[PDB]
This record gives C-alpha cells, structure tokens and sequence, in this order.
C-alpha cells in the first residue's frame, strides 16, 4: 500500500517511461496521462489478485452483457475506492498539478448512453465492492454516440473523440481474440453434427478495464471487445493494382461493428450492423466465459456443472442472441444433444427487461437474420416448434380459439405455420422478447410497477406458463460515485452525523439523518453544503453555457434524453408561462411572485429525431431571450448543458434543489437519475411511475412533489383526445401563442406546437398529454415556489430525501440478483 | 548502470503492469514484449538525456530523410550498444527463458526494402555512436512490402504483421503531430504572399524510436510520420444513414498513405498515393525541424543562423520536394523572399544520388503534380526559370546548339517552353533528379566508380556548372550489427588477434589481422568458428526451407531484390550446369571435381514483375529436384529462403564461405550486402562495379573472385547481339535444353529462356548478358572449388576479406558526411 511519496515517483516513471507526449514540459494531458497510469498499476496489482483467487477456487462467476456502459471518469472513483485519494492529490501537488485540475483532462469513455448503460456501469461499482465474482461484457464503441454540440442553430453533432490518444485504463489482451462469423451455409457433416462454414469472418479482441470495489482488493473486468480482421486479409494485389478502397473492405466492414453505438437502423445496412453488433458480442463473450470455464474445470469437466459455474444476465433484448449461440456452442462444437444444452442454456441465462410498451420490443425479419445468422435461425426455429408443443400440451386444443390465441401471442416467430395443426402480405418476423422469455430462467423488472406490467400484460401469457420465472429486481445506483466522490460535502455531513464514515457501504445508515432533519445546526450544514457545491456549478455553466448565474436562486434540473415521452417541453412551457406573468408584472411584484430559478436543461437528441431537435433549439432560444433580458434580470435563467454525460451528472446533481422526472405517466421503466438525486437531497417534481413511485414511498409523500394523470388513465384521456372532449386549459393556449408571436425570435416554431395540436394523427393529438397535464404541473411548480420560500421546511424535506434514498443503493439491487437469480456468493480476496 | 538483479525486476514488472497478454502463464510473446519494454526504459533514459543536451546546446542537428528504413530488430544491438548483454541474457535465464528464444518473437520492422533502406539504418547506428546530433524521418508503413511465403507454386504475397500486437521500441507522440494539405488552390493575400487553401486536409502523427549508439549515451531518434485524420471528420449523418463505407472516406484516403510501402504505380491511382507519401515525409518532417529550430533559438531568431543550425540530406529522389517545401515554409508562411529563402534552402539541403542510368531517374506528370501539389509546382516554375537565365548567363548566345542542347538537358520541366526566347504531343514532365541537383549545396554518388558516372555522364552538364557540388561518399555497413552481435564466434577471435574489444569503434584494427593471416593457429579459430555459425544455419534452412542440409559443404550466397539485372539465373544456371555435368559421371568422378555445396538463394520479386517471380518459381524446382536426388545426395543443394530480410542476413552472412555479386556490370551503384559479408570473413564472387571494385582492392585482388564483360563494354557486346556476332558458348546452349526437356518437371520454362534469345526486342536478347558472361561465370566458379580445396590458402582469403573490411564501416562514411557536407560535429553526452 503506497503512500505520497511513492506515487510522485510511480507518475514521474510513467511520465517519462510509459509516455504518449514528447518529454517538452509536463502540462496537464501528460500529468493525467502519468496519473492514470500510476493508478492501473496499482488496480492490476488487485486485478491479478482476484484472477489467481478466482482461478483457484473456480466458484460460480456471474456475467452481466449489455449493449451499453455509461463508465464514464476513472479517475475519482478509482482512487476514492483505493482510498489512496490524500496520497495522489499530495503527488500532483509536489509536480505543480492538482487533483481536479488533472481529473478534468480524462474524457468520459464513451461505451454507452442512457440508464441502462449507466445501470450497467453502477452494478459492476457494487459487484466489486462487494466482493461478488462477476465481470461485465461489453463492445468498445470507438466514437461512442456523439460529442452534442450546442451551436446557435440548436444540436448538431460529431464524432466523440475519446480515443484519439487512446485510454490508459485499459489493457489490451492480444492473446484473448475469438472467432465471429456472418453470413455463410450450414452443412451436416458425417459425425452428425451442423457446420457453420463460409461468409465473413472477423476477430473480436479482448480489452479490459479494472473496476475496483470500494475498501477491497476486488478489482473486475469490464471486458470489452474490439472487431477487427487478421493482417493477412488485406489485399495486396488489389491495393497496388489502385483499389484502395477495395483493398481495406474487409477491415472496413469489420471495424465498422465499433466505430458507433446504435448506429441508424432506417437503411438495411444498419439493421445489419445492428445485428452484427448484437452477435459480435453474444458470440464473443459465450467463447470467452466458456474458455474460461474449461479452463478451470480441468480434466475433469462436466458441461452439468456449467449453469452451476456460469450465471449469463441479458441486459435487455440486445444479448438475445445468447440463448441460440450458446445452444449452438453446445450442441454444434461440444457435442451435447439437444435437452442437455437447453437445459444448460435455461439455467444459465436470464432477462431483464427496462421496457414498459409491447411495440417498444426487439423484433428482426426473418429473412435478414436468415441470411446474416443461419444456424441461429435453424436453433430459434427448434425452440419455437419446442414451444408450439408445450403450449398444447398444456391447454390442448380445447377452445380452438384461446389455443389459436395463445400461439400467436407467445411464438417466437411472428407470420409462421405450425409443423401440423388442426382447425376441424405478412412480412416474416423474429421476437428477440419472446425468445428471450423462453430461453432465460429469469425474467425481472426495474421498479415493482414496471415488473407488474411485464407480468400482468407484456408477458402475460408466459406468467401463466412459467410464473416461476418472474421477479422483480428495482434499480439503484451506486453511493460511491454517486454521493460519496461526487459530492464531498454532502459526505462529511453524512458521516458526521451518523458517526462512521460506514454509511458508504452500510448505506442503511442514511436512515439515521431523520431523527436529525428538524435539527437545525444539520440544516445550517446542509444548506451551506449545496450551496458550496451550486457555486462550482456556477463556474462550469459559465465556461460551458457561457451564461453567467447566480448561486442564491433554486436550481432546476431536466436532464435525460431528449424525447417527446420524456416531455422537457411541458418543462420549458411552464418556464415561458412564468416568464409571459413576470412580464406582466411591474418589478416589484415581479420580485415578489416568483423564486429565482436558475432552470438547467441537457441531454441528447437522436440526429434523425426531428421534434426532439426541435425542442433543443426550443429551450436554446427560450433561454437566448430570456437571460438577455435587463426586465426579467436573475430571477429566471435557462441554460442547456452541451453533452450532457457522467462527468457532468456528476457536478448538476450535488447541486440540484429540484429536479424534473415529469415523463408521460406509464411510460418509464424505472429511471435512475431520480436516485442519484434524492441521494444528493434533492427534491423530485414528477409524474407517479417507475422508480418514482418507490422514491415518494421511501422519500415521503410530502418530500416528494407529485402532479399529472397517472398511467391507467392515459388510454382514457387519449381517448378524449381522439373522440374531442379534451377542453384544453386557457393558460396552456396563452403559452403557445406567446411563442407563436415570435418572442424568441426569428425561428418559426409552428411545426413544434404542431406535435400537439389536432385530435387524430401519427403526429398531432399530443400523444404524450403535455397540454392535459400542464395545469397540474404549473401549479405544483407553484407549491415549490412557496416550499422554497420556507427554508426550514425545504431543508428539511432535503434532508428526508437522502434519509429515504438508502433502498436505492445499487448494492441493495446486486445483493437481489446476486441471491435469487445467480446464485453467487461472495468471494473475499485476502 | 543496472544489472541482472535489477533487469529481472524490471520485466517482472513489466510483464505485469505495462501487459498486452493475460495473467495466464509467461509465454515467449509475453517475455519477449516485456524483455523489450525494460530495453526502452533504459534508452529512454538516454534519449531524455541526448534531448536536453541537444536543446541547451542548440548546436547544428542533421537530417537523414528516407523513403525507407531497413531496421531490422532492435532488441540484440539494443543491449548490445547499451552493453547489458550478460544481464539480460541472466535476467532471463531467472524467468525460465533464454536470450536467442525471446529474441526470435520480435518481427524485423519492415520500414524498408533494400540497401537504401539499410544504408539508411547502418547510417543511423554510426551516427548514434559516434555521437553526432542527426536523426532519422521516415514513414511509419503498417504493413512493409510483403511477407514473402515460398509455396509450391513460387513466390506468393501477404501483407506483413510486425504491427498486429504491435511495436514494443516505439513511442507515440500525441503533441507532436502537423497538418498536410493536398490538392486544393493557391491566392495571393493582402499581405502580397500566397495561400494554399483548400484540398484535403491530413494528420502526421510521430512515432519516435531510439537508436542507441554503441558504448555511448548518444540515443538519436528514428521519428516515424503516421498519417490519420482527426476524428472529427468521421462522418456521422453518412454512417448512421447507411453509407459506412463512405463515411469512412476520409480516414481511408489518410491511413493507406501509410499502408505500404512502393505501392505499385501502375494505376494513376497509384501514382498519385506514391507521391502524396513522398510529400508527407518532406512536409511532416520539415515542419518538424523547424518547429524544433524555432524552439531552440527562442526570442532571438535568424532564419540566417537555419542553414548553420540545420542540414537536410534527401537519401535519393524521393524526398525531392524538400527543396519546393522549404521554399514554401519560409516565403509563404515565414515572410522570407525569394533570395533569402533560396540561399537558405541550398545551404540546408542536399542529395545522395543511388542510381546509375538516367531512365532509372525519377519523373513525374506535370499536370498530375499540378493537381495534387499547386503551390510546390509554382515555386519548382520559378526555379526552372532562374535556371533557364543561369544557364544563358553562363554560355553567350553563341553556339544556339549548345546552349539549346544543355537547355533541354538541365531544365527540370520536360517538354515545356522558355519565358522568352531566341534563334534568330510531347507530355509535360517534371524532373525530380535535377531540382535536386540544383536545390542542394551537395550531389553525392555511393561508391568512387558511381559518383564518376554522375559527375562525367548522368549530371555532366550540371558539374560543368557547379563542378564543387560533387562529391563521393562510397557507403558502409555497421560493425556492431554486422560484426560484433550477428557473429560473436567472430568477435571473439578478432577482441583475441587485436589489442582489445575495441575494434567495434576503432575498426582500423581488423588490418592487425594480417600480419596472422597466414598463422596455422588463426586459421584453425576461424574455420571453428565459421562452422559453428553453419551450424547454427543449417537448423535455420531445415525449419524455413524444409531440406536437410550439412555443415561441410562450401555456403554459397546470393540474396538481392530478384531481378533480371541482379542476373540470378546466371547463377541458378551455374548451379545447373555442375548438376548436369555431375550425373554424367559416375558417383566417384563426381566426388572428385565437384566440391560439396549448399547454394542460398533468397530476396523478393515484385509480385507484377513476371519474369523475377518466374525465376524464383525456376529455383525452386532446381533444388526440388536436386535436394531429392539420390544420385546427388550431399555434394548439393540448392535452398531459397523464404522472407530475406535483416534476421536472415545476420543469420547466412556470419556463415558464408562464398557470397555472389554478379549483377550485369555498370548496373550496381554500390550494393552494401557484399561489405558485410567481406566483414564476416566471406570470399565474394562478383562483376567489377559497385562497391565490388573497392572491396577487391582492399582485401586483395587475389582474395576476391572476379568475372564478366566490364562496365564499359556492355553497350560494344549489345551492339554485338543486335547485328548478330555474339555467338554462344556450347554450355549454355546444354543447360537450356536439358531444361527444356522438362528435368524440373510439369511447368513449363520456355518463356524464362524466352527473354535471353533473339537478338532484338522488348523482352527477347537478353539485355543483361547473361549468356555471356556464363562461360567466364562458371570456369570461375571452378577456381572457387579448386581454392576451397586447399583450406591454408582459402582460409587466408577469408582473413583477408575481414582484414580489408575496415575502411567499409558506415563510421568512415558518416564521419565523411559530417565533416564534408553536413558540417556537424560530435556532442558529447555526460
Ligand atoms: O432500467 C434502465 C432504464 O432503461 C430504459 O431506457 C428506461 O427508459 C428506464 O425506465 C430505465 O431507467
Ligand atoms: O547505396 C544504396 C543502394 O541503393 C540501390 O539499392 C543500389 O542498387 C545499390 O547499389 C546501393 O548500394
């Protein structure tokens, strides 16, 4: 265990030793450079501990995929959970640098986009810390998403660039490369058994990065893989002929599976890169899970032992293809027959689903993924036909119409025929849901409102099958990041006040600030608390949004995808509304009416996504008008954040008084940026569902503000929409005329307004009831303004925010999977 | 200074926390990566320590541009200069490995082709050691020339790997990076100068690697340019529509700038890329120079003092455009005029000529470079010009013929006109070899016998004018790569015969050897160690060439680009003749006369140069045969090594008994393999040119096998083909015929005969003289069997040709260099 003086001299080795920049000066991307590569050595240190211990004891390991991981910085988090955050600041101190300065330089990585992703990112926190044997998979997404740029022209985007000097986390692993391939025909050979041979075939090459766990040795693997083709498949004779660009086709075609994530799936090409995507890392990871499983198995190997070695989570629909590619790895290449790998296949896999609609679920064509994955189709048609045969036995054909019923809803092959059948155009399609559903030993949801959805609609008919296999598994978020190193402050209060520094990992602790939250020398430290943190907001909204702003108003906080159904429209309407009345006041009053706000928008729209870039521009020239008012002064600002990610979620949440989960009711899973905030004693305006419902309950009704139709209505009130009963409110019509009339300014808005206005039609009719839930809205917005105002009450309720935040810690949600799907224990490295 | 102890700890670490493997297990890849990456940290040391020396001093620096760098591998000569051999070799032995084991992992860096890429090396190596302030720019090509595999089939191509886990000796230098522009359109600004804007727009990013020098600190760099474009413009709207090959474009069209190196030009394509390469590397690297002399001047800046801090050499036509380009730095960005900027640049730079006939000189399209590069056509116009009034000052419009004769002859612009004129379609050319030979202070040829031909043939016109700009620097080979490391046996007896160790810098010694060469002791230390390198060879040949080979017989050696001109087949032929002669006598006949052999061949045929490639597959099937006749059995072989390159040279040439030479005469300006084989005690057979002609007169006209029609007479014995006087010998008509009649088998051959008959044409005559030269080839070839025989006598040759080796170090060549062009001095590092 090192200390300051250890470290200034493992940075200056790295510095000069390991080194990416020329030995001219010792600026700020060298020194974060250096750091970071001290910091490695010392979690490789831990990772190889953990191998060894792994490797010997060969217990059961878990296995979360996903599509995405929202990693973000390194760095704090690294450095906080090897306690070695004195001795690294104290190094950078003795060459000329400091902690913070140096945390700025490193780009958040790139590997995911929304909660799911961050989801993802926040178990592996918990996994390590608590000791579990688990690693993540996940594909190593060169130019991520997009980097948003807010321009004056709204969002416009462009590569990220988060790799141009290469991560110094990682660790390539030039001996761990598999296999993938596409396309080609399958052929029995004369053992009896399928062979894939023909089309396209690509490496998939292994890069980890150390996820070490807070006050352990435990340090994981984000496992991320990385396509390529082998040297020798570069075409000479076509390069020095002059095709060039012929000649790179294969490393083209193959690199192209990580160049960005959730690439536009409008033309054919990306719906097959999609589904590249989705196999590459099916594929890649079953090989590499099951390498390591032989490994350890030894000469003595029994593929029994497998499902009770191995434990695969599918992190939506994306992993689907786990369940076909692992039967085909069994069967195809390990020569078990057909019940022995499916069974295996069941009691290793498993669901968890993050989406609520039916018409939201991954569905393919028949015919593309035919032709990209032909065995696969072959195995998914066995299950299908394996299904079709349970549902008749069970059931039988009485009722020709429940049974008839039945098969349509739960096949896994949407416009198929049944291989007999009795009874006395279509485009042909693939249910990754479904198949999902039946491959999977475990079906779980992300809120206990969500997970009832999935039982009692999405899934219904398979819960009648196998109630067995549902669960529940509500979401959290990790205390470490989220409150313990991403606000400093609000951390020597909590451990103040409970009186070990234990809340961290024993973060049922947090309840102990109830008995204190009518203190009021807790809420002098409180306020003084967010208040520092709100003035380092200050100083970064003004280098990002280059808007300056005042510490003392209430800070208002939007920020998630930008989307209809997640609505930042009411938001910024019942911004304009505020604004339309301030106008209409004489200052005095003006002053009198309303708290200041300082409103703070981010979050990024799919390029493709019209509407939703249309609301970027909205709030953009909202807050152009509004901020360069001498009339209205500091009393409202809106800003929107560019590139809203982790690094930046980590700065806007410590500050936030409110914060805004105001989605269409219904529609949201679960969500996790209401955790982090109620961690961080915020208070949550919102709609009643996902993990909102929970919070309130946990919170207190009265520590949570509430509004809006809640989600069994909203087939009601749409059906008022479309038959014309829907009496819109005076003031809703005020706000859009107001904007109508050009107040901010030049950009015509009329296609905006346009989304919501009519009462039939794919684009009008106010799909997601902002017009019918504003009222309520605005005047809970109102009751905030009043709350605000009562500072010894708002603290409070602050307080009892954070005191109610402790279910939502990750680690409660890991030790439930950890129990009741994977059935691992934990494992302590000595 | 560190020792074995201290080595072990240092790839211990390594291996663990600078990894590109698994924990799992330490493999050869594993040890060889790490065994590496401890050298660099050592010569990192001593590359900080050249830089700082280098800065504070800011004393003239010199400039060796190449097209191409034939390092070779790094790791032997590495501790080898740094003089830790022992410790590593120990360090090893602790971490269950062995020295030649891990030193066998590392690819040769294929940065390079042929001599011109190895003089370029050796160079590097004197420089490092005798402690000059130069360095090394060159491109950083990703995938070489070829791997060359020797099939069945003959030569066959792939690309070359050495990057695939990559380069463990290389630094990236992320801060170190220029733009380079191409295509585009040039305006004059307001300023009254020109803006190139416009075109495309790439990066040049540097890669540094150390050379150390021998017994000194001095560690010089090879900084390698790696084009890319910043991620930035990779297309987003173009991917996530559907066209990823198009989004890609940019990034396509910027790497394969660094893709290969010589890529085939017969396209326009081709052509295109070939010079864009070019330019990269004079731009990428000027732009770096100056940088540098920016930096070290500081405040006080003279752009007189450039040419007194700085020296160019451009290491043949490739690197040309670094007349045009500094012109261009130093008017159109620096401020500089006319004058100021051309006096400059001629002082800077200056040209090494590499080739012999003026056909063989480098020409480009005018109207393809005045696409590509507008500006640098501009400025080579305006030199053009002041040339045209230079040559008309010098000479009166007296003789019209002659002065319009040297016009046409001198001018850079082929087939152009002449801003006025007196004297009262043709494609529009550019003329790389003149611009140079008007842009440097220095012409240099590579051998006395080429630098006669430049000065009174190929630039007659211009010696007249500027006759002290030529000069000779006859080429050398390194004696620590090619002595002291590829040969210890060697080093041994020569530290033994001389004084001391110190040879390997005071390479005048090897003269003391002889007085001794007659010495029966000598001789009997020699031929044991001669053997024991054969020895080693044998293993080689049976592992690569897959044919069993014995130690005793004589090592004869041919390895060069195959080509018609390198003759070859005179050889191979030779080879075939004795074969034919051999089975018309009985077993016991054939014992005597002829004297065991195994002949090496080895090197690459372009893979569209028809003819080369047949000749590699002809050889190949020659030794098939032979290798598997039990008539022949041991008394010879006829191996080719698949993949000549450094490795292999270090491996053959130690082991040689008689190497091959024997290009058509006049043609070879030099050639560099024949000096490390005479350093290795090897007796060369070969044509009076080149560098053949001083070796003979340095080791002994009767310690060097010669043959063949001279220089001079080619042209009297072509005439002599073209009327029909040539007349064969019987013996070559023999071998054709026993050939023709199908010996080697299946493939047909005629067509290879094909280019030596006839007596006009194309393709027919042979143009290199082989069937005429055969006969003194052979009959000397049988003066080789006879000196072999009497072992007193031969092995006295062999120490003669080390003897006489001396003057052939590349120290003698650079110190040349350096004092005669450069006029650097050594820099001393404490
Ligand atoms: O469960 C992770 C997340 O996945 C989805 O994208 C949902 O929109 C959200 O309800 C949830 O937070
Ligand atoms: O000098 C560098 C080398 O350049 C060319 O490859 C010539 O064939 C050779 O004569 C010379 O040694």
């Amino acid at each position: 265990a090192p200390d300051a003086a250890s470290i200034t001299s493992s940075i200056k080795y790295h510095a000069e030793f390991t080194p990416v920049f020329s030995p001219e000066r010792f600026e700020l991307p060298k020194a974060f450079f250096a750091t970071a590569q001290s910091v490695r050595d010392s979690l490789l240190i831990n990772w190889n501990a953990t191998y060894d211990i792994y490797e010997k004891l060969n217990m059961k390991q878990a296995y979360y995929l996903s599509m995405e991981f929202l990693q973000g910085r390194a760095l704090l988090n690294a450095i906080g959970n090897l306690e070695l955050t004195g001795a690294f600041a104290e190094a950078l101190k003795n060459l000329g640098h400091n902690l913070e300065n140096v945390a700025s330089q490193e780009p958040d990585a790139a590997l995911g986009n929304g909660g799911l992703g961050r989801l993802a990112s926040c178990f592996l926190d918990s996994l390590a810390t608590l000791n579990y044997p688990a690693w993540g998979y996940g594909l190593r997404y060169k130019y991520g998403l997009f980097k948003q740029r807010i321009t004056k022209d709204g969002q416009e985007e462009v590569a990220e660039d988060w790799l141009e000097i290469g991560s110094p986390w990682e660790v390539v692993r030039n001996d761990v490369s598999y296999p993938i391939k596409f396309y080609g025909k399958v052929s029995t050979g004369s053992d009896g058994k399928r062979y894939w041979i023909g089309g396209e075939d690509i490496k998939a090459v292994a890069y980890d990065v150390p996820i070490p766990g807070y006050k352990t040795r435990t340090t994981i693997s984000l496992r991320l893989w990385s396509t390529q083709v082998p040297s020798a498949d570069f075409d000479l004779s076509a390069f020095n002929a002059g095709e060039h660009t012929k000649a790179c086709e294969a490393q083209a075609n193959a690199e192209k599976i990580c160049y960005i994530l959730y690439p536009g799936d409008e033309s054919e090409e990306g719906k097959i890169l999609r589904l590249k995507q989705q196999y590459t890392l099916c594929s890649a990871s079953l090989q590499d899970i099951i390498s390591r499983f032989e490994r350890r198995s030894g000469d003595r190997i029994k593929w029994e032992e497998f499902p009770e070695k191995v434990a695969v989570q599918m992190n939506d629909t994306h992993p689907t293809l786990c369940i076909p590619e692992l039967m085909r790895i069994l069967i195809d290449l390990k020569g078990l027959n057909w019940n022995e790998a499916w069974n295996i296949t069941q009691r290793t896999v498993a669901y968890t689903n993050h989406t609520v609609l039916p018409e939201a679920l991954e569905k393919w064509s028949y015919e593309l993924m035919q032709k990209l994955l032909p065995r696969h189709v072959e195995i998914i048609e066995a299950i299908d036909e394996e299904l079709v045969h349970e549902i008749v036995l069970k059931y039988g054909s009485m009722d020709l119409n429940k049974l008839e019923e039945k098969l349509t809803t739960m096949r896994i092959l949407e416009n198929f025929d049944l291989p007999s059948s009795v009874a006395e155009i279509p485009p042909k399609k693939v249910r990754m849901a479904n198949l999902c559903v039946v491959g999977g030993h475990a079906v779980n949801g992300v809120a206990e409102i969500h997970s009832e959805i999935v039982k009692e609609e999405v899934f219904n008919d398979f819960y009648e099958l196998w109630p067995e296999k549902f669960q529940n598994k509500t979401n959290g978020v990790t205390p470490r990041r989220w409150i313990r190193f991403c606000n400093p402050p609000l951390s020597a209060i909590i451990t103040k006040w409970t009186g070990t520094e234990d809340w961290v990992l024993k973060t049922e602790k947090l309840a102990e600030l109830q008995k204190f939250a009518d203190n009021e020398d807790l809420q002098n430290e409180w306020r003084e608390a967010k208040r520092s943190n709100k003035i380092k907001v200050v100083s970064f909204l003004k280098e990002k949004t280059g808007y300056s702003v005042v510490p003392d108003a209430m800070f208002d906080i939007q920020v998630k995808r930008i989307h209809e159904y997640k609505r930042q429209l009411l938001n910024i309407f019942g911004i304009v509304y505020r604004y339309k009345k301030m106008k209409e006041m004489t200052a005095a009053e003006r002053k009198t009416n309303f708290v200041p706000r300082v409103c703070i928008f981010g979050g990024k729209a799919f390029a493709t996504y019209v509407q939703a870039k249309r609301i970027v521009k909205f709030i953009t020239d909202v807050g152009a008008t509004i901020n360069h008012d001498p009339e209205i002064g500091d009393l409202l600002k809106v800003v929107f954040v560019p590139d809203y990610n982790v690094s930046v979620a980590e700065l806007l949440i410590p500050a936030s008084d409110l914060s805004e989960h105001i989605s269409t009711a219904g529609m949201e899973a679960s969500g996790t940026s209401n955790m982090k905030f109620a961690m961080n004693g915020c208070i949550q305006i919102g709609t009643l569902d996902g993990a909102n419902v929970e919070i309130r309950e946990e919170v207190g009704e009265e520590n949570f503000f509430l509004f809006g139709a809640q989600a069994h209505e909203i087939a009601g009130l749409r059906k008022e929409r479309a038959d014309g009963k829907f009496v819109p409110d005076e003031r809703f019509e005020e706000v859009k005329e107001f904007v109508r009339s050009g107040a901010f300014g030049s950009y015509n808005y009329d296609d905006l307004i346009g989304s919501l206005e009519g009462n039939e039609g794919f684009g009008r009719a106010d799909y997601f009831l902002v017009g019918k839930d504003f009222p309520s809205y605005i005047e809970c917005q109102e009751k905030v303004d009043e709350a605000y105002r009562d500072q010894k009450r708002w603290t409070t309720m602050s307080i009892l925010n954070t005191a109610g935040s402790y279910k939502f810690s990750s680690d409660r949600t890991i030790h439930e999977y950890a129990k009741d799907i994977w059935n691992i224990e934990a494992v302590e490295i000595a």
